[PDB]
């Protein structure tokens, strides 16, 4: 009936112009239309069947037709340039408290922190960073990130932190974007320089994740994953990357959310999202522990 065309042509239209893997649109354009139509006569089958069929040509989790209702929540706030301090005391204040950096017994680094600001935070921030993270930890041997509590905020400062794990004159590739909406096919890289000491490429890494750990955290978890740097120990994290866009069907109770933008790693693999994997699987209050046992017995290198 006319509202399963109705849903159809809003859907090939909205792919052929916005779906990140470009190179599928040929073919969905020759079975969707193919497809047999007369047995959904409602919102739920409609979705239901067009998920099927697009999961079994795309394998494309992102990619998904839901009820307008399941359509996001909100973007994070996290803190804004908007409402830095001009005060260096209070500036270093809320460095303070933004990064929790502990040596636990054995010399192993702990830091934490709960958000990813934009870029233009970690700015003016980073002179305090300096002070509360990256010197404190020079004398650890092995450094336990977590970021169990983290959900995230804009990835414009990943690449950046990327680099305090990373060769001071290397230039690391980490990922490629390729937007869809546009021909983004930007090359991502590490930076030449930091502020303050980089943490180097050797001593030990382990990130801990969480269920909760979201966004820009779960692409600075995947990444450090990606590259080899560091072990990721705890759980499946909550698969919500800014990679997608959400498109409603006129008329109708349903949405469709649509990859917008492909994430190449630096090994070529195509990143679905959808939650880092650790390398370690443990449930989140297990994580540290696990940690621990790992770097405890770390072979001593013949």
């Amino acid at each position: 009936d006319p509202s399963v065309t109705h849903v159809l042509h809003q859907l090939c239209d909205i792919l052929a112009n916005n779906y990140a893997f470009s190179e599928r649109i040929p073919t969905l354009l020759q079975h969707l239309p193919n497809l047999d139509y007369s047995t959904v006569i409602s919102e739920e089958d409609i979705a239901a069947k067009l998920n099927y069929e697009l999961q079994s040509l795309t394998e494309d989790p992102r990619l998904v037709l839901k009820s307008k209702t399941d359509t996001l929540v909100m973007p994070g706030d996290s803190i804004q340039a908007e409402n830095i301090p001009e005060d260096e005391a209070m500036l270093q204040a809320l460095v303070n408290t933004v990064f929790k950096v502990s040596i636990l017994p054995g010399n192993i680094g702990y830091l934490r922190f709960d958000q990813f600001a934009d870029v233009s935070v970690i700015a003016k921030l980073a002179p305090f960073i300096v002070n509360t993270v990256w010197e404190p930890i020079t004398i650890t041997e092995n450094l336990i990130i977590d970021l169990r509590y983290n959900v995230g905020g804009s990835s414009t400062a990943v690449p950046l932190l990327l680099s305090y794990f990373l060769d001071p004159e290397t230039k690391i590739h980490l990922f490629t974007l390729h937007n869809r909406q546009q021909n983004s096919t930007d090359e991502v890289y590490s930076h030449p320089k930091v502020l303050g000491k980089p943490y180097g490429s050797k001593k030990g890494v382990y990130v801990l994740t969480s269920h909760q750990t979201a966004t820009a955290a779960e692409e600075f978890a995947y990444l450090m994953q990606s590259l080899s740097r560091a072990t990721i120990i705890g759980e499946i994290t909550s698969g919500n990357l800014m990679h997608s866009k959400v498109f409603p069907f006129g008329d109708t109770q349903l949405s469709v959310t649509v990859p917008i933008i492909n994430f190449i790693d630096s090994n070529g693999d195509y990143w679905l999202g959808g939650g880092v994997v650790p390398d370690a699987i443990v449930l989140a209050d297990e994580a540290l522990d696990k940690a621990k046992e790992i770097i405890a017995f770390h072979p001593p290198l013949a």
